[PDB]
């Protein structure tokens, strides 16, 4: 089970939950999240880890260019954590309203 | 900015987002999440870190032992992470419906 992944690894899965992405695209999505540079030497060993764990699939479209996507197991890991997080966050009606507004605004911005 | 916290520290904040809790209660909420024992020596040094970071506040009680709660900044950190997670997860209408259903079912259980 994926509840023991690092925050960095979990953030990779969150990025790929949006859509499959090239490795370099994952890097810049994480940099936008952290507000700090993400080194290749940290990203790609962690991607390899997630592939070995069966949570991410790697596709070598060309040389130097790899595309990564969640497996169903990786998607389950994303949903599992989101469900646990929401189980704790939705503690009353005000919390429910906040989350519902976040979701509706995100869907409207698609 | 608390986006650099470890997953363990972020999970502490998630637990306290549900409600203020005694230290021992935090530990069992984390153990139910992880499905493994959480040692005293992992929990309390990290509670200390979160207090020093201004994300958690501590109160010594006369009924049990010690109660921890999110500060305003700690709540902001939980909301911020949830907002980012949802910004990636709510990627089409089906994802929107899934989260709406998670929230609705969590609210029904209150
Ligand atoms: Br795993
Ligand atoms: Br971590
Ligand atoms: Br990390
Ligand atoms: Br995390
Ligand atoms: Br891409
Ligand atoms: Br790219
Ligand atoms: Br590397
Ligand atoms: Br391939
Ligand atoms: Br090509
Ligand atoms: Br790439
Ligand atoms: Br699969
Ligand atoms: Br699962
Ligand atoms: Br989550
Ligand atoms: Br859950
Ligand atoms: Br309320
Ligand atoms: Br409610
Ligand atoms: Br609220
Ligand atoms: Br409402
Ligand atoms: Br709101
Ligand atoms: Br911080
Ligand atoms: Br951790
Ligand atoms: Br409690
Ligand atoms: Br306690
Ligand atoms: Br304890
Ligand atoms: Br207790
Ligand atoms: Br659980
Ligand atoms: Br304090
Ligand atoms: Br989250
Ligand atoms: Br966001
Ligand atoms: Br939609
Ligand atoms: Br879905
Ligand atoms: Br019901
Ligand atoms: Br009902």
């Amino acid at each position: 089970d994926a509840r023991d992944l690092t925050a960095f690894q979990k953030n990779i899965l969150t990025v790929l939950g949006e859509e499959a992405r090239y490795g370099l695209a994952i890097k810049r999505e994480l940099e936008e999240y952290y507000g700090e540079e993400v080194n290749h030497g940290r990203l790609y060993p962690n991607l390899d880890d997630l592939v070995n764990k069966g949570l991410v699939e790697k596709s070598e479209l060309d040389k130097r260019t790899n595309e990564y996507a969640l497996t169903n197991e990786g998607f389950d890991a994303v949903v599992d954590d989101l469900e646990w997080t929401l189980s704790k966050f939705v503690a009353d009606a005000d919390r429910r309203e906040r989350v519902e507004t976040i979701v509706a605004d995100d869907a409207a911005a698609l």
